[PDB]
């Protein structure tokens, strides 16, 4: 089971996912890792592991779909079976969205359907919910509006900062992303009729509950 | 609980909606029907129920705003719950989705969000459906794309005509529509967040599955 994964920064949850093919409870292995950003020291983890790295400059290209029509390109070498999105900050066209129909994941930093795009944590905490968290799901062309698999829900109390509640999210998006890897990696999770199915069963709008 | 249908033809649907009150399905009453042709027959069915009835011919007006304006103010005389679209053939302004935001129902012939609009039961053989059927949905601006409350889908074989595939249909829609209103008038029913809600839960973008 081929995973390639797709990251812009830090990559903690591309370690968790990477630690999780090594322990096995996901039964696949992190073939490369792509990054929109030279510096992302996600790519650092990868090499550290023996894993191949790749890097893909927006300026050096002219269009979005000449940019993703190059990743489509070299990801496939590869020949994933999955394609993981772990923090990458560019949105990625149709075409590709299609390449991938099925198989690509992300894992959005809110409780979906709330606060999709940018700046979750601040939004959050500003508007004072009581409640915060993550959500994983099936990519579709709509910024965060496919089919959410599996969310973790995080209290929030007064007195958390942005940080505080940041790190407590970050701590569940490292369980819950390689167990959704893993049901993937053995064919459990499914997309359909564009919904998301687990063990055959169809998934809530908000994921497994 | 008082109920405001708004019709344009035959209005079958009205009549499903009068039965399922007068059986206490539903546990309100229709206290008025609104048309925007004064030859509908749903008339005849409200007057025979002993149901006020009214008509607002579009000519009469000179603007959509003004004649809305005096759709609102008279379907208000009723105090309604909930303002119900049954065959209602005529787009409604924002003011007026606004003025019930959350209390506006419609049912559109189709299993949205394929075919908005017209000739959906064309399009659905046309564009050769193995499945066609109903979607009652909240009402907002946007034709036939609030959120969707409850489909009922129906098969289509070959040998199916339009009349055939329209009449299997509108039983369906006599059976969902009675209910999602019951629903409602139970409180169980809400919008929030621009999306539908049954029992305190979210509804996925087809609606109750
Ligand atoms: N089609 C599609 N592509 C996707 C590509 C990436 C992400 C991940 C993530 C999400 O899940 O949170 C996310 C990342 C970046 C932006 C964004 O707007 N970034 C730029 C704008 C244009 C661009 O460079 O792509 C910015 O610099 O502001 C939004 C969401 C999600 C999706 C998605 O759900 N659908
Ligand atoms: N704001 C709003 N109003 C609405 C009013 C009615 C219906 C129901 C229905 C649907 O669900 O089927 C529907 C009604 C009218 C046309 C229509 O195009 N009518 C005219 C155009 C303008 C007019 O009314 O003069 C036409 O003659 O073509 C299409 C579909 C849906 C909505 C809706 O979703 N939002
Ligand atoms: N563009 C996707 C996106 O929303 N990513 C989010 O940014 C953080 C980066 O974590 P990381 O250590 O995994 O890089 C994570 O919290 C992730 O959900
Ligand atoms: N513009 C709304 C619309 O498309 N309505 C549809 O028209 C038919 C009229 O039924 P009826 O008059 O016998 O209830 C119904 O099938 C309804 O879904």
């Amino acid at each position: 089971m081929n995973i390639v994964v797709l990251i812009s920064g830090n990559g903690s949850n591309l370690q968790a996912i990477i630690d999780a093919c090594k322990t096995n409870k996901i039964k696949g292995t992190v073939r490369a890792v792509f990054s929109n950003k030279a510096d992302a020291f996600g790519l650092e983890r990868a090499r550290q592991a023996g894993i191949a790295t790749h890097t893909l400059i927006a300026s050096a290209f002219d269009s979005r779909e000449a940019y993703d029509r190059e990743l489509i390109h070299e990801i496939d070498m590869y020949a994933p079976d999955v394609v993981v999105l772990a923090g990458f900050m560019r949105i990625l066209s149709p075409a590709f969205v299609s390449h991938y129909a099925g198989r690509l994941l992300n894992i959005h930093p809110s409780l979906l359907p709330k606060y999709p795009g940018l700046h979750t944590h601040r939004q959050a905490l500003e508007n004072g919910d009581e409640e915060h968290g993550t959500s994983v799901h099936f990519v579709t062309d709509e910024l965060d509006g496919g089919p959410v698999i599996l969310q973790a829900k995080v209290p929030v109390f007064a007195g958390d900062s942005e940080d505080d509640i940041t790190a407590r999210v970050q701590t569940q998006e490292h369980a819950i992303y390689p167990l959704v890897i893993s049901w993937f990696a053995d064919g459990r999770l499914k997309m359909h009729e564009n919904a998301a199915w687990l063990d055959g069963q169809r998934l809530p709008p908000q994921g497994y509950a």
